[PDB]
């Protein structure tokens, strides 16, 4: 029942340490896997070369027995450069040149965790408005050791921007006219996600269907750009005397 105890360490990279480290659960093969953990946290933060010199104090009186562990950075790598191209209607796309500047800056420390969300950036804006071809030519984050830089390059292509094609029912009681005055879009509008949530909601908002499931049809798209979407729904279906005759 052993406690880790992290000495030499200060602000973010302390704490992206004892997070990394409550990670495990007392030999040399412990404290190994201790030392592992400790150098991925100084990595992610840009610390390649630490020091890590552990004391291992004996079983205490009676409580919790103490690894402590006075661990200094040491010198950091820092960006070098970035190489980030957006190819397709990335390129003029208003959210993609957002995010192209949140490019960290020549000189400051290397944080891996920019690199990795940068890249899940530009995927999320793909599929949030449709670039259903988004690919990477090139995605590398670089370090150069010898140097203590790394480096960026990125080569992202959007591709273009698929549009909604044509959204057939089925399964509906209510007529098609109407279920088309329902749709948030015209056929031929760019793609956009929060379309197909506000066609959800539109169609729950009339009371007519106890389930829909709404599908884009994929397989087509990938060569037209537009996009049809299949929506399957089951409807939902749940005073005065009937002998009453007529005027004589």
């Amino acid at each position: 029942n052993v406690r880790l105890q992290v000495e030499g360490l200060s602000g973010q990279l302390e704490k992206n340490v004892r997070a990394q480290l409550s990670t495990i659960e007392p030999d040399r093969r412990f404290r190994a896997r201790v030392d592992d953990a400790i150098r991925e946290g100084l990595k992610a933060l840009g610390y390649y070369q630490p020091t890590i010199e552990f004391d291992l104090r004996p079983p205490p009186k009676k409580g919790r027995q103490v690894l402590i562990a006075k661990v200094t950075p040491g010198v950091p790598v820092l960006i070098g450069g970035t190489d980030v191209v957006l190819r397709g209607g990335a390129r003029t796309d208003k959210d993609y040149l957002k995010l192209l500047d949140t490019r960290p800056a020549i000189g400051t420390v290397l944080n891996q965790g920019d690199y990795e969300n940068f890249k899940k950036s530009l995927t999320s804006i793909a599929l949030r408005k449709g670039y259903f071809d988004s690919e990477f030519t090139k995605a590398q984050l670089g370090i150069a050791l010898g140097l203590h830089k790394a480096f960026w390059d990125i080569d992202y292509n959007s591709g273009e921007r698929y549009r909604f094609g044509h959204v057939t029912f089925e399964g509906s009681q209510i007529r098609d006219e109407y279920l088309q005055n329902l749709v948030p879009f015209k056929e031929g509008d760019e793609y956009e996600s929060k379309d197909l949530a506000e066609l959800n909601r539109r169609l729950s908002a009339t009371g007519w269907f106890n389930s829909v499931v709404v599908a884009p049809q994929f397989d087509k798209a990938r060569e037209t750009k537009v996009l049809p979407l299949t929506g399957v729904v089951s409807p939902r279906t749940e005073g005065y005397s009937t002998d009453v005759g007529p005027r004589v």
